[PDB]
């Protein structure tokens, strides 16, 4: 049903429709010689589209654009990157050049600049304190606290009870810690519990990499992070 790493060639993107006017996008990328899948979101807002995350590099993000055009055929006008790493902002220049207004928090923009990663143009205000939520069209954006990265946002689509966790939330397949050099391991579980307290109504939970699940992915992630800590 949900597209899998093993069914997606590196360079192609697939869409999965989760509800009316809500899709995930799935791509794959090589990292240290393994192949990973990676998810983002697409959310309809009237006659245009809001994109959440790039598809992890220029080539994948151009493909995502063409796949959106062929399967949905609405224009992407805005995009939000959920943190500063390349699976979230790699492709921002491609988006900018297609006339998409690219957004991320000041924090994310700062960290991307330092890192040498592509920098979203626009700044999302009101997200600097743990627990902050802002409305961004047909979604709510939430800063739960440091976890996978200090700047990690999550995204909730109230219309469809879809919570998009990005890299702060692990799929059930991942049973040891992923890529954590920029992580706040000590605060990651407190951050997830903020997510649980703010979106206890979420039905469909999407991790940054892999298959979606329910609110159990939050508990799963907490288990994996505490086991890594120990
Ligand atoms: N100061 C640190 C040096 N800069 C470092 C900044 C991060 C980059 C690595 C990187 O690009 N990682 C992304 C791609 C990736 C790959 C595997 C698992 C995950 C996961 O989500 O678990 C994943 O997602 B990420 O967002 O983390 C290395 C240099
Ligand atoms: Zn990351
Ligand atoms: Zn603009
Ligand atoms: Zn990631």
């Amino acid at each position: 049903e949900y597209p899998t790493v093993s069914e997606i060639p590196v360079g192609e993107v697939r869409l999965y429709q989760i509800a009316d006017g809500v899709w995930s996008h799935i791509a794959t990328q090589s990292f240290d010689g393994a192949v990973y899948p990676s998810n983002g979101l697409i959310v309809r807002d009237g006659d245009e589209l809001l994109l959440i995350d790039t598809a992890w590099g220029a080539k994948n993000t151009a493909a995502l654009l063409a796949e959106i055009e062929k399967q949905i055929g609405l224009p992407v006008t805005r995009a939000v990157s959920t943190h500063f790493h390349d699976d979230r902002v790699g492709g921002v220049d491609v988006l900018r050049a297609a006339g998409v207004a690219t957004y991320a928090s000041p924090s994310t923009r700062r960290l991307a600049e330092v890192e040498g990663n592509e920098i979203p143009t626009h700044s999302l205000e009101g997200l600097s304190s743990s627990g902050d939520a802002v409305r961004f069209g047909p979604v709510e954006l939430f800063y739960p606290g440091a976890a996978h990265s200090t700047d990690n946002l999550v995204v909730y689509v109230p219309s469809a009870s879809v919570l998009y966790g990005g890299c702060a939330i692990y799929e059930l397949s991942r049973t040891s810690a992923g890529n954590v050099a920029d992580a706040d391991l000590a605060e990651w579980p407190t951050s997830i519990e903020r997510i649980q307290q703010h979106y206890p109504e979420a039905q469909f939970v999407i991790p940054g990499h892999g298959l979606p699940g329910g609110l159990d992915l939050l508990k799963h992630t907490t288990n994996v992070v505490k086991a890594h800590t120990n």
